[PDB]
This record gives C-alpha cells, sequence and structure tokens, in this order.
C-alpha cells in the first residue's frame, strides 16, 4: 500500500477465453450442472482477484462479477421481482435467467435491455409495481457477501461495489400495472434494505463499499437529485463501512449542490473524461473525505500517458492532500477487453500502444507508485517512449494543424436539391408510385462461411457459397415483384467488424472481447490513426448481385457515425475529426459503387442516439451537426440520379437530424399520433407497413388500410412500400407471404391511379 493507494472499480468477468459465455449457455441448454455453473464463476473471481493482488492494486472490487448483468443481481437481491416471475416454482439462479432471457423457456417476456449511459454495455431495467415487497432475499444467499466472504478465504481484502438506491431507481420504471408510479418515490421502502446489506458487509468484514452513482452525471430532475441528502443521511452510519460515492463517465458539477453536504467517507470521479472538474469537485470536500482520481480511463484501449496522468494526480494531492487522495480507474474495466497477452496477430508497433484490462491494473500501480515517490522509473520512460511513437505515427501531434486540417460545405451538399434530382431519378429508373422494397436482411451458409474460417473450404468455394445465397435471394425477390431489390448480405458478419477490418487506420484483434448483453459479446475494431479506405469493400457481391437481375439493387453501407461508436476510438483526437475522416472513407466506397453501376446506395446509421452525449448542450448540439455532416461528406460525391437511402429503426428517431441528412428515401420503422412526426419530411419516405417481430402475416386489406392512414398525411408521390425493418428472424413462408401481400397492396393503390 503506498502513500497513494491504487484503486480499480471493476473488472471484466468473461474470462480471457469467453469461459463465463460458455459455462452459462451450456447452463441453458442443460449441459452444465447449477454446480459447474457456480464453480466456473467461482473461479473467475478467484483468478481476476489474484491477478490484481499479484499486479499490487491496493483496493479491489468484489461484488463486480455477475452471470449476467449487475442491475439484474440487485434487482434480484432486493426483491424487485415481477410477481409472472414467481409462479413457476424456480430456484433463484433460474429466477435471474428468467428475469434476463425471459419466461418462455420455463412456461408450459424478459425485461427491458437498456443501454449503460454511453457505454456499450446494457443492463436489465429494475421493474417496480405497487406491489413490490422490497427485502432482503437470503434465498440464495447474498451475492455481495458471499463474494466479499469467498475473496477473504482467499487472503484478499475486497471492496464491495453496489449502485446506489437513487441511481438504480432512476434508471428503473414502472410496470405495466402501475403506470402512475414515480420510481423515486420508492426510497423510502428501499433504503432499509441497503442499510441491512450493508450493516451485513460490515459484519463480514468490509471496510469499505463503492456505492456507484452515475446518474450524477446526467440532467436531473429535482424531485430526483434532491434525494441524494436523505439517502446518504440514512445510509451512513458506525453500524456500516466507509462509503464511497462513486460516479463516472461524465461531469457532475451541474449536480454540485444536490452533494455538498454528504456524510460518506469520500468520492469518486472521472477525470478522463472530464480533467476539468477536478477543481470544483474537489471545493466540496469536508471532514477528511476522499478523493478517488479516475485518471485510466475503463473505456478504452490506450496505454495512459503516465507523465499526464500523475499531473491530473498531483493537482488533486495539491489540493486535497496525499493521504487523501486515490489513484483510479476512470470507471469499471467492464467496458476492455480482458487481456492483451493472448494477441498475436497484431502489428508489434501498434500493440505497444495498448492496455487492456489486465494491464490497466499495472498502470494504476504505476502512477499511484509515481505520486507517492517510489521508483518506477522504468516503467515511466518505457511508457513515455509508447506515447511518443504513438503521437509521432499520425500526421501532426499539433492541434493547430489538425484543428485547421479537418469539411467544406461544398463537399457536404448534393449537386441539385432533391427536386431536380427528383427528375433525373424517375427518367433513369421509371419506378412506378408506391414503388416496393425492403430494408436489408433475409431468412438465411452458417456452416460453409464457419468452413472456410477453419480453412476447410477454399476462398473460391466460399465465393461459389456466397453468389449461390445472393442467386436464391435475388430471384425469391424477383418472384415476389419488389421494384428495389437487396443482396441478403450472406457474406458479412457484423454490420461494423466487416468495414473495421478493412479500412486503414483501423487495428482488430484476435480475443478483444467486451460484454455487450447477458452472454452476447462483440469484439470491436480499433481506430488507431489516421483512417481511409485502401480497396473496395462491399463493390464485389454487389456488383454480382446487380449482375443477375435488370431491377436496381441497393448497395449497402454502414455509416461513419456507427463504425466510430462500434469501435474503440482514439484517445488524441476528437470523435469529430474520425467520423469526418470516415466520411471521407466511405465517400470513395459510395463513389465506386456507383461507378461500378451500384446507383441505388443505402447507408445507415443506427448508433446515431447512442452516440448522443449524456447532458443537454454544446457538445450534443455539435454532434448533432458533425453526425450529420458525416454522413453527407460519405454521400455527397454522386451524381443526381444516383438514389441515396438511409434505414431508421433506432428507438426515439429524431426527426430533425433524419432530415438533415438529405437522403433521397429514407425508410422509418412505424408498425399512436406518432405519423404526425414525419408529417414534414422533405424527400422520399417509406414509413414500415409491417413488424418484423409480431408473430402475424398481414393481410393484402391490412397493408392497403395502413397505406390509406398514411396517405392522410402523405401524398401519393412521396410514398415507398416496406416493411418495419429486416426479415431475418422470420421464416421463408411468412417472408413470401407477406411480401407477396404487401406488393398486392401496393399494386392496387397504382391502379387507383
Ligand atoms: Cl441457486
Ligand atoms: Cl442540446
Ligand atoms: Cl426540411
Ligand atoms: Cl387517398
Ligand atoms: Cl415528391
Ligand atoms: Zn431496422
Amino acid at each position: 500500500q503506498s502513500m497513494v493507494q491504487s484503486s480499480v472499480l471493476g473488472f471484466p468477468r468473461i474470462g480471457g477465453q469467453r469461459e463465463l459465455k460458455k459455462i452459462t449457455e451450456a447452463y441453458w441448454s442443460g449441459k452444465a450442472t447449477v454446480e459447474e455453473l457456480l464453480a466456473k464463476g467461482k473461479e473467475l473471481r478467484e483468478h481476476n482477484w489474484k491477478l490484481q493482488q499479484k499486479a499490487g492494486v491496493d483496493i479491489i472490487p468484489s461484488n463486480d462479477f455477475s452471470y449476467y448483468d449487475q442491475v439484474l443481481d440487485l434487482s434480484l437481491l432486493f426483491n424487485a421481482i415481477p410477481e409472472r416471475y414467481t409462479k413457476f416454482d424456480l430456484a433463484p439462479i433460474d429466477v435471474l435467467f428468467a428475469m434476463g432471457r425471459g419466461l418462455q423457456y420455463y412456461a408450459t417476456t424478459a425485461l427491458e435491455m437498456v443501454k449503460w449511459f454511453d457505454s456499450n454495455y446494457h443492463y436489465v431495467r429494475p421493474t417496480f409495481s405497487h406491489s413490490t415487497e422490497f427485502k432482503l432475499n437470503t434465498a440464495a444467499g447474498i451475492k455481495p457477501v458471499d463474494e466479499f466472504n469467498e475473496a477473504k478465504a482467499l487472503g484478499v481484502q475486497t471492496r464491495p461495489v453496489i449502485l446506489g438506491p437513487v441511481s438504480y431507481l432512476y434508471l428503473g420504471k414502472a410496470d405495466k400495472d402501475s403506470l402512475d408510479l414515480e420510481p423515486i418515490s420508492l426510497l423510502p421502502k428501499i433504503l432499509p434494505v441497503y442499510k441491512e446489506l450493508l450493516q451485513k458487509l460490515k459484519e463480514a468484514g468490509a471496510e469499505q463499499v463503492q456505492i456507484d452513482e452515475p446518474v450524477l452525471v446526467l440532467d436531473l430532475p429535482e424531485a430526483v437529485q434532491s434525494k441524494f441528502k436523505e439517502a446518504y443521511d440514512a445510509l451512513v452510519g458506525a453500524d456500516v463501512p466507509e462509503l464511497i460515492l462513486t460516479t463516472y463517465f461524465g461531469d457532475v458539477r451541474p449536480n454540485l449542490k444536490a452533494i455538498e453536504n454528504l456524510p460518506v467517507a469520500g468520492f469518486h470521479f472521472d477525470f478522463v473524461r472530464v480533467p476539468e472538474q477536478l477543481d470544483e469537485v474537489a471545493s466540496i470536500l469536508k471532514d477528511g473525505q476522499t478523493l478517488s482520481a479516475g485518471v485510466v480511463d475503463g473505456r478504452n484501449i490506450w496505454k495512459t500517458d503516465f507523465a499526464k496522468a500523475s499531473a491530473v494526480v498531483q493537482k488533486a494531492i495539491e489540493k486535497v492532500g496525499k493521504d487523501k487522495v486515490v489513484v483510479a480507474t476512470s470507471s469499471s474495466l467492464l467496458h476492455t477487453p480482458v487481456d492483451l497477452e493472448s494477441e498475436t496477430k497484431l502489428d508489434a508497433v501498434i500493440k505497444d500502444w495498448f492496455s487492456f484490462a489486465t494491464q490497466k491494473l499495472d498502470e494504476v500501480v504505476v502512477i499511484a507508485k509515481n505520486v507517492s515517490g517510489e521508483d518506477v522509473s522504468k516503467q515511466l520512460e518505457a511508457n513515455a517512449a509508447s506515447i511518443k511513437a504513438r503521437s509521432e505515427s499520425s500526421i501532426t501531434n499539433d492541434p493547430k494543424v489538425q484543428e485547421r486540417l479537418t469539411i467544406n460545405e461544398a463537399l457536404a451538399t448534393r449537386k441539385a436539391a432533391f427536386p431536380e434530382r427528383l427528375t433525373e431519378q424517375k427518367a433513369k429508373y421509371n419506378l412506378p408510385l408506391f414503388p416496393t422494397t425492403t430494408i436489408g436482411s433475409f431468412p438465411q451458409i452458417r456452416i460453409n462461411r464457419n468452413k472456410f474460417a477453419k480453412g476447410q473450404i477454399t476462398a473460391e468455394e466460399y465465393e461459389a457459397f456466397i453468389n449461390k445465397e445472393i442467386e436464391t435471394v435475388v430471384r425469391f425477390q424477383e418472384e415476389i415483384g419488389l421494384d428495389v431489390l437487396v443482396h441478403g448480405e450472406p457474406e458479412r458478419n457484423d454490420m461494423v467488424q466487416y468495414f473495421g477490418e478493412q479500412l486503414n487506420g483501423f487495428a482488430f484483434t484476435t480475443n478483444g472481447w467486451v460484454q455487450s448483453y447477458g452472454s452476447r459479446y462483440v469484439r470491436p475494431p480499433i481506430i488507431v490513426g489516421d483512417v481511409s479506405r485502401p480497396k473496395a469493400m462491399t463493390v464485389k457481391e454487389s456488383v454480382y448481385a446487380q449482375s443477375i437481375t435488370s431491377k436496381p439493387m441497393k448497395g449497402m453501407l454502414t455509416g461513419p457515425v456507427t463504425i466510430l461508436r462500434w469501435s474503440f476510438p482514439r484517445d488524441d483526437v476528437s470523435g469529430k475529426i474520425q467520423a469526418l475522416q470516415l466520411g471521407l472513407a466511405l465517400r470513395d466506397e459510395v463513389n465506386d459503387l456507383e461507378g461500378a453501376g451500384i446507383t441505388v446506395i443505402q447507408v445507415d446509421e443506427p448508433a446515431i442516439r447512442e452516440g448522443l452525449p449524456l447532458r443537454a448542450g454544446k457538445e450534443r448540439s455539435d454532434y448533432l451537426n458533425w453526425a450529420a455532416q458525416s454522413f453527407r461528406v460519405a454521400t455527397s460525391g454522386v451524381e443526381n440520379s444516383t438514389q441515396i437511402h438511409s434505414h431508421f429503426c433506432y428507438s426515439d428517431l429524431d426527426p430533425n437530424h433524419i432530415k438533415a441528412l438529405d437522403a433521397d428515401v429514407v425508410s422509418i420503422e412505424f408498425s399512436p399520433n406518432y405519423i404526425q412526426e414525419f408529417s414534414e419530411y422533405p424527400n422520399h419516405i417509406g414509413l414500415g407497413l409491417f413488424d418484423i417481430h409480431s408473430p402475424r402475416i398481414p393481410s393484402k386489406q391490412e397493408f392497403v388500410s395502413r397505406i390509406e392512414e398514411i396517405l392522410k398525411v402523405y401524398p401519393a408521390s412521396k410514398f415507398w412500400v416496406n416493411p418495419d425493418c429486416g426479415l431475418k428472424t422470420r421464416g421463408w413462408p411468412e417472408v413470401k407471404e407477406s411480401l407477396t401481400n404487401m406488393v398486392e397492396a401496393a399494386k392496387e393503390f397504382r391502379a387507383k391511379y
């Protein structure tokens, strides 16, 4: 324990080879027994605790492990279990899984999955009723207490991590039988349950608890933020551990007044995202409260600059004293891959710039020792050379050249306004009124794709297999009589990795898995440098699909903002600069598609709202502006007769931003008074006419009446006819009938003209 302690806010639990996914999925399909699942959990926790102890981390977390989601874990522990999950005599591990994955696997719905702030993790929404009885569920045991005791038996003193009451309630929602319930009003009922838990943790031997209150980086209603004082007045006492109120991902300053007189033992703040909040946040400390300074990024894969991170910490030190500063990860390392050392195919120069969760443990320790005065000179020197090698690999380290060298409006504008383009597109494609199309995906080829990865087939044979599947999908759309076709994207794994693995300025990993939801993990690409496009990324398969039909075939691309958001970004330049470079890369792909005869092109940005900055203000309004501008740069090089499409199904869509794209045609998921939101849409628009989830083939008449309802709002000149989203989750027969009814409905309308 150095004078200045080191701290980790959580550790990824998935395992270095995805052991957690393997044993959990095996348990669901009735392979693994309950004991084997629990033994694997125990073994992961032990390994991870020991890894952190061996690296020298002073404050090591417990309760950060989960078989599914830590928020779900708290719902189970506090008995926030809707009544429908208790009716099948399920063991507690199965109640957890039924809430997480859904009840249908136990019957004779899952809870809502929600983004965790602006990370790429998702949690299971706490759901509350007037009938909810909050109590400590000793049924299974008490997860925090049992896992604290497990670590202690191993000779590892840990700090339990729990999501705090205010955040837990605020992030939850009223169940359907209680739509009047304001979750925050439940605080008096849930606080005694937190108190009992905290008492039990003190009794087990915990000296300090990390109590996460991240909603403090959000714009909080007064009815919510005015409660921090009475919540923590109630929790703090001599019978519970010291409480470290922990925030991350943002700026708490706007909420400072709410937490300026809390009886807690100290705070944690994110000084990676918001280093500038230091002065103000430090000023609220009283009574020997401690400041945990988050300076090792828990959400990115870059070696930390030890000189710069040490200097931020040294400012904290100057402000509250060495005995009251802690060096910490900025957030849980849940959001980074487990271990860089399992990567064997990375360029050696680039691998030297990275640090994954396991390596971050060494980094916080190095920084804590640095400011404490210990000799880590060798590590500082190595680190200073890595940082320099990295800064020298981009066009300029200088922000003056960097700010100036990054979009003239011309680059972001088509050559003519839509009405003029429409005249040329009509003449080129001769589409009728109510033209029909689909969004992209069709029912699925699994084997052969894996065989080609395994080396069992050659590229030529894989190519022949891709081409037969494209052919089958194209011919099926022709038989149905759709007007604008898609190729089914059989060649693509994932709409981001497919691009991230081809673009310049990117690296990709073999094992760089991060948990996204439950047992579903992602392996995000990494932007390491200035981005450009080195080859034709999608042209081959599109040109093949277009060569077998006389109907127009959509090219299909992912837009720049979505590639950026589903990748690990550079931490040395703005997101804006990266999006614009990605925009210019995609512009070359679009221009190539067009040049190869693919003149109808869909460019999809499903991650927009996900990347929305957490507070209303300047960063948010800039984001929307540059987000749109990036899309326009990608799409504005084309001739007037080339038709740009874009599809939108991504939760709470912003029609103002959609309008800023100047896309020729948009499709919008749609199947109460919602049609009015897009009533002023300027170009062409296809409001989805059926729900690709709903379990029923809509009749022709059902299509006809839905088209009639839309025609009360839109002109027929603007209207495209298409489903809500892709069809890969349906069976072929339901897809044939649905789409056949859709086209026949369309034709009826054409005739009535
Ligand atoms: Cl159990
Ligand atoms: Cl705003
Ligand atoms: Cl407009
Ligand atoms: Cl009408
Ligand atoms: Cl029109
Ligand atoms: Zn969709």
